[PDB]
């Protein structure tokens, strides 16, 4: 068995995007993002918890946290279950990016299928600063992009 | 525990609309759907297999049916499992429906989330003609607006 | 820079198995886990101190715990090292899992390399007991079949 | 800032075994070698690079070899690193030796922790021989037994 997702990132600004995301077996997912209309530089892109969608992006809440934890890197223990870093946008505002993550499951309690992932405005923290925010957002903040994560075939 | 979900439809018309789902307990689920830009009269409201979204709605792939069957009306045993019969446009282009379904759920296998709802064109045959299509589509055809049924707070 | 290792379990019984572990330049590392064998159901998996195996199953000591904790899930601060929470076995008795670990490094102090990873018979409690052993071993207890961490190439 | 180490031999014959090595400052390291029904005479005793194990003993590969030489006795120049010489089985079939060797650290580059120590069905020709694979194997060839040298208290 292998399992896949896509996500089709739209906003209210020049921002559009693409996510497909893959599964083997019930092992790690692989995302793969193409996201465009950005400014070059360090983004934040996270599964937020709900897939809403009807208050634009501020309704698809906060970090998908089932371990109820902190805010991280991909790389960390304390992070969210939703951190995925950030993504680099190049100079002409395109991103391209390639995570492998074992916390965003597409099988089984924890899954991430009809929940939203978020393209952020300000670079993420990875709870390295001490802002208030840190702690829970990564101060990335500014929710420019999100899509529900729907069931594609295969 | 209750379970909501929810649906923000848009196509590449001026057809719009928004559903919320809710189920309780692990039992039959209600779906509020309001939609707005529509031609007056019935048209198609299913529930489409895949939340894909990618090459448009017709992304989303078949009727879902996961009991394998032939298209029909909520209130017919043979019927697909994605088949919501047809909602009815007033004359301001409006449809207001409350449909209560036992074969579309949020939880288990066969739950409907990550999953498309679509507002078809033309009104649904029910299987009741003899076309081709009507085992099929009801040859209601055309997909108007769609929407990853996405997670919603409860 | 990047590094794997294998451990062929093996014990005085009929659960089989084979893990690996792989890490790179210094972040976390992945376990592929597939044990055979075993009884429908959770396990416990561990990576005990010694690597030993002179007295079968029972010589490599308890759980790595290198920064001196109690005994917990993987998602947990209060956590020994070696916790690696629990394998799910298939019908057929078979497990198959990825687990991604930040506290079994491949290199420096803290390397669990020539140590032993185990598969327990009862299923293990998170510490959330209130056994005895709960706190130590998480009543995981019985030792179903050990190896040893080896180098393997790339 | 003494150490230990152990590994148990087995092959997929009735050959046994366990040995220990000891390492004391970062100095030299004592190895206490025994194994059980072995054929009378001389064998091949090497520290084989990798600690695999999953394809038996062929997988452990070649001799360990950090300083890239031809293969040769213990007290050589000329010698592999992996290469201990043989060890003598007695008329029952024991055959228990006490190697003390300078290139085997435990600690520090060059450590065996999670290699593999493969006693040989033929005798080693130091390098003598003019076979083929005497500056390789010694022309031992036939991995009777071993094991992944791990960790045991100090
Ligand atoms: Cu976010
Ligand atoms: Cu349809
Ligand atoms: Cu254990
Ligand atoms: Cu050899
Ligand atoms: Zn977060
Ligand atoms: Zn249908
Ligand atoms: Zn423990
Ligand atoms: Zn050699």
């Amino acid at each position: 068995a292998t399992k896949k997702a896509v996500a089709v990132l739209k906003g209210t600004s020049n921002v559009e995007g693409v996510v497909t995301l893959t599964q083997e077996d019930d092992g790690p997912t692989t995302v793969n993002v193409r996201i465009s209309g950005l400014a070059p530089g360090k983004h934040g892109f996270h599964l937020h918890e709900f897939g809403d969608t009807t208050n634009g992006c501020m309704s698809t809440g906060p970090h998908f946290n089932p371990d109820k934890k902190t805010h991280g890197a991909p790389e960390d223990e304390v992070r969210h279950a939703g951190d995925l870093g950030n993504i680099v946008a190049n100079t002409d505002g395109v991103a391209e990016a390639t995570i492998v993550d074992n916390q965003i499951p597409l099988t089984g309690p924890n899954s991430v299928v009809g929940r939203a992932l978020v393209v952020h405005e300000l670079e993420d923290d990875l709870g390295k600063g001490g802002h208030e925010l840190s702690p829970t957002t990564g101060n990335a903040g500014g929710r420019l992009a999100c899509g529900v994560v729907g069931l594609t075939p295969v």
